[PDB]
């Protein structure tokens, strides 16, 4: 079949990675795709949050299946623009999308029905907001409602960067049409790490465990990022958390969707915080995350296509996860995350292709000739195999030092809050 991955960046290579695997498929589309991707699909380009036109290529075109990367293509609503056309996709629809696409929402689903999560005031009034920092204090967290690109949400030490954050979501509107609600939680301590599991109706398969690393500068320094590096299995769910979480979290977002009747056909990723007091959802993703779906997608040993395709219409489907560990190791572009610099030819890569058990996500390249050069804010992610998580992070630090241009930057620490977990 002709099978297209909506989005442009590492976890839509992984998704693309991935699915090129399947003897299924036959022709591989992007949309847009960058210089990485382009090595295995057919770039279209036309913008993924360009929902009709997207719709109408792949319906003129004859695309047999299509699954989305990013948040703002569900949300948009281009779930309900493939079905308009008869096409199969896998996502959510635009309605399911709301448990990203607007956080208040997904806030009074979980309290609404039982779903261990932080303590959530919503507020649309910034007068109203201003004394609940400091009628329950510091802590606190402070959350515009719609997409931000993932620049959203702000961890406040003080009251008065708490007054600052909503100042800049609610007053200006920084964010436009999506900072005019925001949501005061209680911030949650322990270490986070994320659930994933694919939905559709009432039968749910969990994916790969993982943690993500989102700030810039090793030791948890620095800026807040969109994730510098990600590995799985993570050893901070265990057993005992695991069968938690899919209690209950899963399977209470599983009766709500029924009682709201509301249809998800689509990924469901938890992002949590293990707290002593057990799991808690701090967000929900309804798509994968990056870097996380890099290593996740690594650790799928069968045809994911398959699984995709065969879940997608109400039968029956398993994981085999792989037995090594799988490690992301995310190279950015200087002055990621405010403004990063682009433009830079990138040196090293056909190193990269010889060497086992390695595996490069392109982030952000683009072609500029013959070279390959940086595009944006994260570039590359060298990620590799171990048969323990020890070796995946050597070899994944091992092949970085082939790679190369201007202005690199990444953590030197990825995974290592997994050592204490582990022997």
């Amino acid at each position: 079949m002709k099978v297209l991955v909506v989005g442009n960046g590492g976890r839509e290579h992984a998704i693309a990675w991935k699915v090129a695997q399947s003897p299924l498929v036959k022709e591989l589309y992007v949309a847009k795709g960058n210089a990485g991707i382009w090595e295995i699909a057919k770039r279209v380009d036309i913008s993924p949050t360009d929902v009709e036109k997207l719709a109408e290529f792949a319906k003129n075109e004859g695309v047999d299946f299509t699954i989305v990367g990013p948040e703002a293509p569900l949300v948009e609503g281009i779930v309900d623009e493939f079905e308009k056309r008869g096409l199969k996709i896998f996502g959510p629809n635009k309605e399911a999308a709301k448990l990203e696409g607007s956080k208040a929402f997904a806030k009074t689903f979980m309290k609404k029905y039982g779903i261990p999560t932080a303590r959530y005031e919503v507020f649309t009034d910034f007068e109203k907001a201003k004394e609940y920092v400091e009628k329950v204090g510091a802590p606190i967290v402070v959350k515009a409602d719609g997409l931000a690109a993932g620049k959203g949400a702000v961890v406040c030490e003080t009251v008065e960067k708490a007054i600052e954050t909503l100042d800049r979501f609610l007053n200006k509107k920084i964010f436009g049409k999506s900072s005019e609600r925001v949501v005061i939680e209680e911030f949650l301590e322990g270490e986070e790490a994320s659930y994933i599991v694919m939905i559709n109706g009432d039968r749910y398969v969990p994916l790969p465990t993982s943690q993500d690393h989102k700030r810039l500068l090793d030791e948890d320094k620095g800026p807040n990022t969109g994730g510098m590096g990600a590995y799985s299995p993570t050893p901070v769910i265990n057993e005992e958390v695991e069968k938690r979480i899919r209690e209950e979290i899963v399977e209470r977002v599983i009766k709500g969707l029924k009682e709201e009747g509301i249809y998800y056909r689509g990924f469901l990723y938890a992002g949590l915080m293990i707290t002593k007091e057990g799991p808690k959802v701090l967000e929900f993703n309804v798509r994968l995350g990056d870097p996380e779906a890099q290593p996740i997608l690594m650790r799928v040993k069968n045809d994911f296509l398959e699984t995709l395709l065969n879940f997608y219409e109400g039968k029956d489907v398993h994981i085999k996860e792989d037995e090594r560990y799988a490690l992301d190791v995310v190279l950015a572009s200087r002055g990621y995350p405010e403004k990063p610099e682009t433009g830079k030819i990138i040196h090293g890569l056909d190193y990269l292709k010889s060497m086992e058990d390695v595996v490069v996500f392109h982030a952000g390249t683009k072609k500029e000739g013959n070279f390959t050069v940086t595009s944006g804010g994260r570039v590359l992610n060298v990620c590799a195999y171990g048969k323990t998580l020890k070796e995946a992070k050597e070899r994944a630090y091992e092949a970085i030092r082939y790679v190369c241009f201007e202005g690199m930057h990444y953590r030197k620490d990825i995974g290592d809050k997994a050592f204490k977990y582990l022997s």
